[PDB]
């Protein structure tokens, strides 16, 4: 049996003067086993939950700051970069951001004039939301998502609440909020997911570079990567870190897991014990090539962010679940459910330098 993740070489060290490695944690994830894998491997930390809008400010002015505190001070303890998810977003966010101070929706507003005031509001709450979380982890935060998946799947702009209420006018003014409140010292990321689909990089791009043309401070780019065994391509997620890298920006990589499956993830096994082991191994061969990627665009990639630390914790099991009648796991990382090591494992901590060509 493979040994357990605690009694291997560390990941951050392996790639020292290349990018920090994070995890996305939950607060009760730091103890016990997770958090002495979080110690051993890791040198960068993200919430997975416990930061985003919902999750800080439910109500106006009800700020539940118990669980992100938690992850801030587990990040001073042991000397661990955090990034920020996230300020500003579609999903995970309260409703009352939305309601005029009658009670009335500003979706539904037809009034032009009523219209304006909603705007003026809307951003005035974003403000606040941004400036009390900047104000509170201003130095305990290297990385922040200032806004979420703002860039829609069919191109062009998402049509959230925030767009529609705003236009563009949310993005421009989160970002704005974030430099006054952190100082010139903060770093601004726009985080997405899809980065390295061509049509949606480019919007991404188009977007950022009119941004940066106007002075909106725009550091860098998250990229998700939500990626398959087979899915995106090298050669694709290559030319996305670039097209930003043209700008002047960062680029990280902020949630990556590596899905068994296709989308949508139909035919999921419903047990660990179940995945074939040639599977692990062309998943092992796939991060093999994805970090020797990474390790190619080095000087692009501040930092490289699983969306979790071991099997046993991912939202693709959720996922799984939704496509398959409520059972379904996935395993996505380089740690199986267990803890114990993957075969990606050792194809992403070896010094393995002879190329794959054919
Ligand atoms: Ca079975
Ligand atoms: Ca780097
Ligand atoms: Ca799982
Ligand atoms: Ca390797
Ligand atoms: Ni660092
Ligand atoms: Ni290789």
């Amino acid at each position: 049996d493979q040994p357990f993740a605690w009694q291997v070489a560390s990941l951050s060290e392996r790639y020292q003067e290349q990018f920090d490695i994070g995890a996305a944690v939950e607060p009760y994830q730091l103890e016990g086993r997770q958090a002495q894998i979080l110690k051993h491997h890791y040198n960068s930390l993200v919430a997975e939950n416990a930061m985003k809008p919902e999750s800080l400010q439910p109500r106006e002015g009800e700020w539940n700051w118990e669980g992100a505190d938690k992850i801030v001070e587990f990040a001073r303890k042991h000397n661990m970069e955090l990034r920020f998810h996230t300020l500003v977003w579609h999903e995970q966010v309260p409703e009352w951001f939305f309601i005029d101070e009658d009670g009335n929706r500003m979706v539904d507003e037809t009034d032009p004039d009523k219209r304006e005031a909603n705007k003026q509001l809307l951003l005035e709450r974003m403000e606040n939301h941004i400036k009390t979380v900047v104000e509170r982890y201003k130095d305990d935060v290297t990385s922040w998502d200032v806004v979420n998946e703002v860039i829609d799947d069919g191109g062009g702009l998402r049509e959230s609440e925030w767009y529609q209420i705003t236009g563009t006018d949310y993005i421009k003014v989160a970002f704005e909020t974030a430099r006054k409140y952190g100082g010139e010292e903060a770093k601004l990321y726009i985080n997405d997911y899809n980065t390295e689909v061509p049509s949606k990089r480019d919007d991404l791009y188009n977007l950022v570079k009119d941004l940066l043309e106007q002075g909106v401070p725009i550091d860098g780019v998250g990229h998700q990567s939500h990626i398959q065994i087979g899915w995106p391509s090298i050669e694709d997620t290559r030319a996305s870190f670039e097209k930003f890298t043209s700008l002047g920006l960062d680029n990280q990589v902020t949630e990556l897991d590596m899905s068994l499956y296709g989308w949508p993830p139909t035919g999921a096994y419903t047990s660990y014990d179940d995945i074939p082991a040639e599977l692990l191994q062309a998943q092992a061969d796939r991060y093999d090539q994805l970090f020797e990627l990474y390790e190619e665009l080095a000087a692009d990639i501040s930092s490289v962010t699983f969306w979790g630390i071991a099997d046993n914790h991912t939202w693709l099991d959720g996922r799984a679940r939704e496509y398959n009648n409520g059972v379904g796991i996935d395993a996505p990382f380089v740690f199986d459910h267990n803890y114990r090591v993957k075969p990606a494992y050792w194809r992403i901590i070896d010094l393995e330098h002879h190329h794959h060509h054919h």
